[PDB]
This record gives C-alpha cells, sequence and structure tokens, in this order.
C-alpha cells in the first residue's frame, strides 16, 4: 500500500525505538534484518522483470540515507546488500546475475561482503573444473545472517590478480568469527572470516567483463563511495534532528544568558545556523551526485570514461563535504544540547562515533589530492577498487 | 546572433584587459558602462513585450556572476540596474512601470541607486499636488552616469514612513559628489549625494502596492540579496581561475619540495581540492536559490508568504556560504600562487578586497541567527528592507 | 625519596595498566583511590606545618595534569579533593581549617564535592544552636568513598543566600545514589545524593570570610576553573602520546601514499605539526595561569581585586584554548592512527568523550564573551561561583 | 634620558602619524630612516665595548615588534639592519666585525640586505687578491638609503658554493633599481639590484667560521625567522588596537541588534574574545622563543647542536601561530569595525596586506612538516639558509 520511501520511513521509525539500546549491545541486529527481509526492500534495486521494485540508484541511496538517520549500522548493511547485487550485475554475465536477481527478489536473500582488495591473505587454487579459496579476511560487513557473499582471492600464479566470486554464505569451509568490536558501526558485523578450501564453481566467478574493465563496470567503486556518502549525510541529519528535540525539550539556558528561553539564545541560534548552512551544502552535493549516478547508470555499457570520471569527481566532492562538515555537526551539537545531554542512557555521542570510525577507511587528505588534481590539472580520477 | 550569456562573456573578456588598471584608478568606468549600453544587456530583465530580452532572473543573475569573475564593480552596478527595474515593477502600478520598461529598453537607460532605508537624512515635504525631497544620502551605487534613480525619503509627519520614488538622475536639485573612495568595489560610484528641494511627482511614487506589502512585492529585498550572492560567487570563481593560471605559469616549487613541478606538489593539490569542494558547494546553493527565485517570480502577486519565506532562507544560506568560503578562497589562493604573485602590477588582492568590503553591509552573525531560528524553531524570516 | 611529581608519574603508570578497562566499567575506582591514600598525595596542597607536603598550586595542578594524561576521572577527583581543602582554607576561620588540614594529612582523608550553586533543591533550616540540610543534590563528584564533603544549601528565609558547610560524608541523613552513568568522566562518581535532615553544626559553616567575599576568597572559583584547565591539557597530552605510539607501531600507510613508511608521509607529518603548534600554545597559556595563581595565592588576604581579575582573565584564556584545541586533537588524532585504531578494546575515543563531556558545564561562548569584554572594554570579570 | 624601549615607543608614536599616507605612497621612508639614525637605535644590538647599547636579542626583537604595530615596513628594515650586523658577528673574524661594529655605532650606519641563497644570478670571479661579484639580485630589503650591504654570490668553479661579503652600498658597480612595487611591505625597498664587476676584498668575505658552520653560526637563519615572527605579532597587535579604537568610536550597532551600544553586542564581544585568545597564545610562544634565543646566544661558540635545534623548533612553532592566527585577526577585525571602516583614507586592510605578503616566502605547509617531524619522530630541524 506504500511506496518504497514510505516503507523505509515506517521501518526507520520502528528501528529508532531500539537504536540506542542496540548501539550499546552491538552484535547482530537479527530482528531488524528480518524486518528488512519481510518489507521487500531487499529487492529495491532489482528491476521489475526479475520480481524487484525497479528503483533508480538515487531512490535506493535515498533509503540508505533514511536508515542512517536512525541506525547507521542497518543503513550500512542495507546499502552494502545492494552494492553486492550491483557487483554481480556489473562484473558477471546475465546468465549469472539474472538468476541471482530473481532468486533474491523471490526468497529475500541478504547479500553480505567478503571482498577486500587489500587483504591478500585469501588465495585461489585451480583444481580443473572448480576453484578453492583459502585464507583469512577482515571487515566482512553484513556477512553474518546473510544468504550470499561476494568473496575475493588473489591468484599468486597470475602475478597476484584479484578474483571475485559470488558464493553462498553457508558453504562448507567458511567460518564467520563474529569478532567485530568497534567504537562505531557496532551492528555491521564487520568481523573477520576464515576460508578453508572453500569450493568455488567457474559459474560463480565474476569475470565478464569483470572488475575494473569497462567504464560501466567501473561504476562499482563509485556506488560504494556514494553509498557511504549517503550514510554520512543521514548520520548528520539524524544527529541534527535528535539534537533539535533535546534543545527544545530538556535544555536549560545558561544562568548568565540574557534570554529567558533557550529557543532565543543568540549563541544557540548561531550554532543552528551553522548546522543549517553545512547540511544544506552537503544535501545538494550528495543529491547531485545521486542524479549523475542515475544518468551514468542509464548509459549502460555505452558509458564513456569521461562521464565516469566526472561522476567520480562529483561523488568525492560530496564525500569530503559530508565527512568533514558532518563530523563537525556531530561534535558541535553538544554545545546546544547542554551538559545533561551526555547521560549514558542517551548515547548522543553514537552519531560522532559512527561517523568518526567510517571516515577513516578513505583518508580525506588523499581525496583532496585527487580533487585538487582535477581542479588544477583537469585530471580525471583513476578507476581503482574502493 | 549571440545569446545574452555569450554577449556577457564577450564583454567580460574585454573588461578583463583593463580591470587591473581600473581597480587602481577607481572612479567611473564610463567606457565599460557605454559598452553595456550598446550591448543591449540593460534590457535583459525586461520582458520582450516591452522591447526587452525577456530573460528569467536566474539568467540575469548568471550574467551578474559572469561579470563578477573579472570586474565586480561592473557586476555590482549592472545587477543594481536590474534591481532598480524590479523595484518599479514590484512597487508601482503597470501604468507606471510599463512606460519605464519601454523607454529603458528603447533608449538603454542606466538605472542607479539612491535608496537607503537606514539613512534618515532625506525627508519628503508634501506641497499639495507634488512633493520635494531634501537631505543628504550616502552609498548611492551607480548614481553617476545614470539616467534614472530609485530615491527614498522619510515622512516625519507619518511616524517616519519611508517613501520610494523613481526620478531622473539629472533633475534640478540632485548633486552627486563622486567622493567614493574605498578599498574595494572601487568603480561602483557609491559616493554621497545632496537633494535640494528635488521635486517628485505623485506619478513617480511607488505606492501601489508599495514596498514590503505583498509576498510578491517582498521579493525585492531577496533579489538584492541574491544579486550580491551571485557577485560573491563570481568573485571567488574569478580569483580561482586567475590563481590557477598563475600556478601553472609563474609559480615555482619550494626548494625543499618533493616534486619537480608545482603541478604535482601534494600541498598545492590539497589546497586546490579545498577550493573545489568550497566552490562546488557554493555553486549548488546559489543556483538552487536562483531556481526558487524563478519559480517564486512566476507566481506573481499570487505568491504565498510561505514560498517567499523558503526562498529567503535558501538565499541567505547561499549568501553565508558564498561570503565565508569565498573570502577564504581569496585569501588562501596566495598560498599556491607564491611570493612573487603579490606584485602590485597584478593586484591579485583585489578579489579579497572587493569581497571583504561587500560582506560587511550584511553581517554574517545575524544571517546565521536568522538561519538558526528557522533550523531550530522553524520561524520564517520577517520581510525587511535589505 | 621521590618528589611528588615522581610519585604521581609512578602512580600514573600503574593507573594506565587498567585505565581502558575501568573506562568501560565505570563505577568507583576504589583500588586507585586507595593508592592515592597510601601515596601521601592527598596532603600535597597542605602546608608542612600541618603535616602536609607544602606544594605550591602550580605543583598541585601539575599532578592533576599528569593524572589526566592517563586517567582523567582520577585527575578529576584528585583535583577536586584539593579544591575542597582550598574551600575551607579560603572561606573559614583558622580555628576551623587548621584542624581539618591536620586530620586530613594525618589520616589521608578524601574530600568530595556536594556543592552545587545552581541546584536550589537543598535548603537549610535554622533550629537554634544547629542547622539541618534537606533536599536533593546532583553532580556530587567524588562523594563516594570519601571522608568529608563540601555541602551547600540555600536559605529561603534570607532571599535564597547560599550556605556552605564541611561535614563528614557518612553523617546520618546523607544517602549517595551512585547513579553516575555518563559517556565521559565515568569514574568520578558524579551521581546524585539525598539529604534527610542532615545536622550541620555552626562550627562546620564556612562563614568567615565566607564565599565571594575578599579577592583572596574569590580565588576559589579560579582554582576550580584552573583545575579543569590542567585536566583538559592533560587529556590532550595523553591522547597525543597514545596516538604517537600507535602511529609508530600499528598504523600502515595508505596504499596510494608516496612514502614507504608512515613516519615520512607528508599528510601525517602535517597533522602532527598542527598538534604540536596547538599543544605548545595551550601549555604556555596554562603554565602562565598557574604561575599567576602561585603569585596571587602568596599575597593572601592582601590580594587586590585587580590582580584577581587579571588571573581570572589568564585562566579563562587558557581554558578556551585547552577546551577547543584539545578537543580538536582528540578528534583529529584518528586521522593519523588509522582505520584499525577504532577497535573497542583500545577505547581510543575515551579522551574525546572525557573532554567533550567536561567542556559543556562551562560554555565557551560565554567565556569568549567575558574575554571580549576585557579585550574591548577592559572590564574585569565579576567574581561568581564556578 | 629614555631607555631603548621608551625611545622606540616615542619613535613609533611619531611614525604612526604618517603610516597610513606612507603605505599609499610607498617608496623610501627617508625621514623615518633618518629618525632611526638620530635616535641611536641602530646600535641597539651592538655591545657597549664598541659604543653600542648592549641589548639582548629579546630586547632588540621587542623593538622590532613595537615598530611593526604602527609601521611594518620600518620594522622590517630595522630588524634586517640588526640581522646584517648579526651576520658579520657570526660569520666573520673579530678583526672584521669589531671595526664594523665600532663604525656602525659611531657613524649610525644603516645595513641593508643583498643576500639571496636562491637567486643564483650573481657569480664571483677570483682575480688573485680580490674578488668580483657580477649578476642580478632580487628582494634587496633595506638596500636603498643604506651604508653597508650583505651581498652574496655563487662560486660556479667550487660546485656553486655560496660566498657572503660585507661591502659598502655605494661601491662602484652596484645599481639599486628601486622597482619595489608590492601590495604589502611597500616601504622596505625590496627591489632588485645589479652588480657589474663589483670589487670585493678578501678582508670583506665572511668565511671564518662562515655560514652554516658551528651551531652558534647557525643562529643566523633562526634570528631571521624570529625577526619576521616578532613582526607578525606586532602587525596583529597593531591591527587589533586600531580595530579596537574604531569599534569604540565610530562603529554603529547593526539595526537588528538588541544592544543599544556596540560595546555590549554579543557577537562583537565574541570576536574580541577570539582575538584575545589568539593574541595571548602568540605572545607567549614568541616571547618564549625570544628567551631561548637569549640563552642560546649566551652560549657563544659553545652552543650545542641540540640546543640550536630545540630553539629552531620553538621559533617555527611561534612563526606558524603568528602567521595563521595573525592573518585571521587582520581579516576578521572588519566584522567588528563595520562597513564604514573600509574607507580608502583609513587603509585598514594594510595590516592584512603586509602580513599576507610576508607569510608567503616561508610556506607554512613545509614548516608544519618540520614541526610534525619533531613531534612524531623527535627529528631536529636541519640548518639551512632562511
Amino acid at each position: 500500500l506504500l511506496s518504497p520511501l514510505q516503507t523505509a520511513r515506517q521501518l526507520a521509525a520502528e528501528f529508532a525505538l531500539t537504536a540506542v539500546e542496540r548501539d550499546e549491545r552491538g552484535g547482530t541486529p537479527k530482528a531488524e534484518r528480518d524486518a528488512l527481509r519481510d518489507s521487500g526492500l531487499l529487492a529495491l534495486s532489482i528491476p521489475t522483470r526479475y520480481g524487484g521494485l525497479g528503483a533508480r540508484w538515487s531512490e535506493t541511496l535515498q533509503v540508505v540515507r533514511e536508515f542512517a538517520k536512525v541506525d547507521s549500522s542497518i543503513a550500512h548493511v542495507f546499502g552494502f546488500h545492494h552494492l553486492m547485487l550491483a557487483t554481480v550485475r556489473l562484473f558477471s554475465r546475465p546468465e549469472q546475475w539474472q538468476p541471482w536477481f530473481e532468486q533474491t527478489a523471490r526468497q529475500n536473500w541478504f547479500w553480505g561482503n567478503a571482498l577486500n582488495p587489500l587483504d591478500t591473505r585469501t588465495v585461489v587454487k585451480d583444481l580443473g573444473g572448480w576453484r578453492e579459496f583459502s585464507g583469512k579476511k577482515s571487515f566482512c560487513s553484513g556477512a553474518s545472517d546473510s544468504q550470499m557473499l561476494i568473496a575475493s582471492a588473489v591468484d599468486e600464479s597470475n602475478g597476484g590478480k584479484l578474483l571475485i566470486a559470488a558464493i553462498p554464505s553457508g558453504r562448507s569451509g567458511i567460518t564467520l568469527h563474529n569478532d567485530w568490536n568497534n567504537i562505531g558501526q557496532r551492528q555491521t558485523d564487520s568481523g573477520s572470516a576464515t576460508f578453508e578450501r572453500v569450493r568455488v564453481e567457474e559459474s560463480e566467478l565474476l569475470l565478464d567483463p569483470g572488475p575494473l574493465s569497462t567504464p560501466f563496470a567501473c561504476l562499482r567503486p563509485l556506488i560504494a563511495q556514494l553509498t557511504f556518502t549517503h550514510m554520512f549525510l543521514g548520520i548528520a541529519e539524524g544527529a541534527f534532528e535528535e539534537a533539535r528535540q533535546y534543545t527544545l525539550s530538556e535544555t536549560r539556558v545558561w544562568h548568565k544568558s540574557s534570554v529567558r528561553e533557550v529557543r532565543e539564545d543568540p549563541y544557540v541560534l548561531a550554532h543552528y545556523g551553522e548546522f543549517w548552512v553545512a547540511l544544506e551544502g552537503i544535501r545538494l552535493l550528495v543529491e547531485r551526485a545521486a542524479a549523475l549516478l542515475d544518468e551514468a547508470w542509464a548509459k549502460g555499457p555505452n558509458l564513456s570514461a569521461e562521464e565516469r570520471g566526472h561522476l567520480a569527481t562529483a561523488i568525492a566532492t560530496a564525500k569530503v563535504a559530508a565527512s568533514r562538515q558532518g563530523l563537525e555537526i556531530c561534535s558541535r551539537l553538544f554545545e546546544v544540547t547542554g551538559a545533561r545531554s551526555t547521560h549514558a542512557s542517551l548515547r548522543l555521542d553514537r552519531h560522532w562515533r559512527n561517523l568518526r570510525t567510517q571516515t577513516l577507511h578513505d583518508p580525506l587528505d588523499y581525496k583532496l589530492h585527487e580533487l585538487g588534481d582535477w581542479a588544477l590539472n583537469q585530471s580525471l580520477p583513476v578507476p581503482t577498487f574502493y
């Protein structure tokens, strides 16, 4: 009866009831992941001809942003789920990803991450008709309580070429350790995994056209980067709104203030003006990047390298603004909520913690280096794994 | 044969040949204003039915922004000219502004500013069938070398209510001092004037609906504020482009640098990345406000107070970002141009000086206060004179 | 055999072995407080003629700063203990504070805080030869596991004047709730308490000269403010040292870096240069304020209001720099420690959490307001309760 | 009748009467340089046994700071004059610098700069008993209206080794072009020069111990760096004080302000609090560097490399804070002086211009790299020319 956005807004209102408790507990949010299974949003990005909803990427990422306002962990695993589907859609043949799309929309499969282009501990051995992955991996976001995984391994014999495959999460030889113990993103299950002679069929390798091939295939790392960017904006929007309610309800004026109510304090209003200017700038940069992704995705295999590069620059521009100005909002909001807002039962610092931990996996200094290379030299970004 | 934007860019190229020498000289850019007269751009905002070009406000403000990249003083007087035309359009009867629009488009009249809501020195005396303005005025931007002026006066008999009129710039009793001597905006002719029993006919009064009346009439201060905003963006864009060319042509690497060329220095590239993130955020905010102005203007006298309020918030949001981040670009650009870019023949500081002097008339602390009142209390800004 | 600074450093080393686990646990650090009892440092500020160690305030605050580098909660309760001793020294007669100094140095009494000038719930009733406190109090830092408390109450019969007393922490009618549950300062025991007809003798009242009386007595709020300031500097120094060791031991260079080791990465070195500039500025400001406190304290009751005012300005100046630049260090350090430094077993965010929660009780916007009133108008700050 | 500091304060009060006019004119401040000749301050740094005043370096640099508050150009040439005397004192034999010291104190010689370790256009040829310098030089601060110059040349035959000499400014073959045309430091005469077969005696070469030899000799670039640092603080202190007088005298409240007078506006006072916190931090860092220079200078040829390095780090720390926070003060002060403070007759932007132009010859990014190398790796700075 409701559109995807309304369905996501209804789920997020329910997630918000337990978001503070679940930040303290951590672990796997089994009940929340089951609600995502039952809502049908796991097929949001799948076209209608496969039983999906057929949303544009801007709409899919809008839901990730909506979840990140109340629960950035749920947003992370949800956004990564659609990133895994985008991975098989871009790296494999239609004979592969079409059945995967159909089965996902029908059985509500949850896709987790086991792909790390820097963790080289997992290697692949060829046994003729099948492959075997062996080694350890780190940062396996969404691996727990998932049906499918995107797993990677290095060749060693082929100069260390990276190999990507789509395998069931419960396949023999895969061990999810569930050792994720972080200060933020505490319910993304980004722990480690162990692969011991994990059989991989040739029909499960994502080779045509494979990673980092056509500019269309090179949308994969950009989708990953723009997924985090929508999460960052959502975190800041959620921290801003929760700070707004605390200021208006349970915040007393400083005893030296000239205003009787905190709604009219000049310094408080100045802080809120700063938050607004920052958020409005981030919103437009993120949404423009989302619109450019929609138009680039529509090009399909005809996508040009120049258009891919202009999209990469727009995404990184939004990601820098979302990272820096978003983190400043999550810290400065305490100056308008008051000394009583630091009570442990509120966990108001969770927004800063979640944003602080995720903005580190992609150092801002090297993104500014790339944006400056474009601004000064008109150099397009080089396609690499995210 | 050429669109107004192409005509503006062609003028801006010629203006740039003398912009540095004219910044030192100050005074009235008479040759540059005569080029605007012969270009037809003085009728840009006038609808085609009155002999004008019929551009939307976003297109007119884009030309203001394009002139500001090379000559912010010309952009200032050009934007204020169209602001004066919007003043009679919004405040007076069609029997008044229609002939004014017709004669302006036909004779290329240059409209100047003699309106100062915060200067109480000019008073109006009612003689019966006509009135007379008497007093002193300051900040009369574009008054010199103009054909018409928007002049204001206070009625000390009616509690000090402000009265606005449109009178010929050379009417008996009007004396222009040409004492404009400022560190920035040095060719805006913003000196002082003296009114000695200047006759004002009743037909020249802007009374129906008059200033600060309907939401449509309350677009006048927003157009003024958005005109400065496009100028602020243009100044920053011009300083960026000029710094870019200097970095690529004359700047030498520091002797202790790691790169052999300044194009690859990581600190230089990081600075340009910061400039790009800042500029892209300003550009989207400014263009978004321009689009809402187009949509608001199209409503005409059916414009609601709520839609006017959302436009005011969008304009102020873009003005804060353009003012703060723009001035930071005009200062930090010297860190990538080098110690030899401060030669007085280049006047590279003129962008900073122009932006620094103009951001003072609208103090940012009170704009942040207004934006915070909306962000926290959802209070729409009260329409006032700009 | 060891100086007090050497004894403090030796304790700080042992405290650091469990500081991370105790930050998660919260509650009362009973073992750490017993170590302070056996170390003799509870008599650090007491003159040698009363059995104490006779340190100057700069030396006592240096120990607070040294404890804050590894355990800001212990530094908080340790600094407040000496603040309570300064309270009776400045507010009461020598016939009162001399025996208190003697017994404290001889029995290693731990003095806690029950003073809250902004909590009007505790009232005093005059029964004739004695009085009784009744009401509820919050933010009772160091009240648990303490021998003496500085308690306050309001006299609703005399216009609400605040009355301060020094009473045993275990006197009949005093109930400690131990409900302190905060994101930071998690072992300061700053929970709430309830006073049920708690008898207070006239000899226990701090009336001569009493609070906010002479300039010498007005040093009490400045000592409190400077105690937090040394804690803020210590937190930032501790976070810096811990980030330094992590950078040199566990941090790995970004895969797109230009250096083979993280020690030579230009962005990493630039961050550490910013931390050094920030820390050196804070250190000098804090130590300069400590020196003026020593000189002010030496004047005794001959202290002038002007010298007290210049000290207040120097302390607030150092507190602003320590608060703002300190918190920035605690956040930006993650950009040089890396994505693997956010593991929950390290609790590297504890420095930010501790500093973020404590800077809220003294809002910086009003400290800047006070400092501007001196910088512009040369107006000395009015002595008030801290 | 007056001490050096009082004499400098009396000169600076007279310089301030014409500082605004002379910023516009530029050129050589002949009258002001003659006042320095007549005051005896040109012998401030010369010991008493040579007819000088015998000031410590902290006192000499204090005068440079005092001049920079009213006239940064005069401060620059005055500070460089004593830097030239320090050059012969550190690089040459007492048989050379002692007569130079005596003649300077007796005849009030003004020493100018012609030393540029990066401008390699001036070469030296050996003719047996004498040398000849030939080439062009840039940035010859204080060369005009001077009696002695420190001139440098490259050997070419000895692998390009730099050679430094002290020669009379009016020697045959030297041509001072007086083409200094800059946006700031407009009266330092930092134009170019031409050397055509300029004879240099062997007794005029500064070779024992020569440049960059002993750690004591390596104080020369540190004195140069600390001279600029005192100038930067003086510029910011002077801009702050001139802004203070304008705010209190001729600054109107914003018409939307709640305060009746500008002395009590909350945003204005906040800005002044920010200025105070910044200035106080810079003052302590600069003065601590000045004290360390005094103690290092007293070591003489016994100065250790470690003590020289710790001084270099302290100086650079003060220089970064003085450069960045000083420039921010010179820009932000316009937000408290108002829109009427940008009048060209005030030249209030001259403080920002002077500081902006000088902070570029020593890029802050590479100083932070050096301070970070110490903060992280305990690496002392490498002695190089300034």
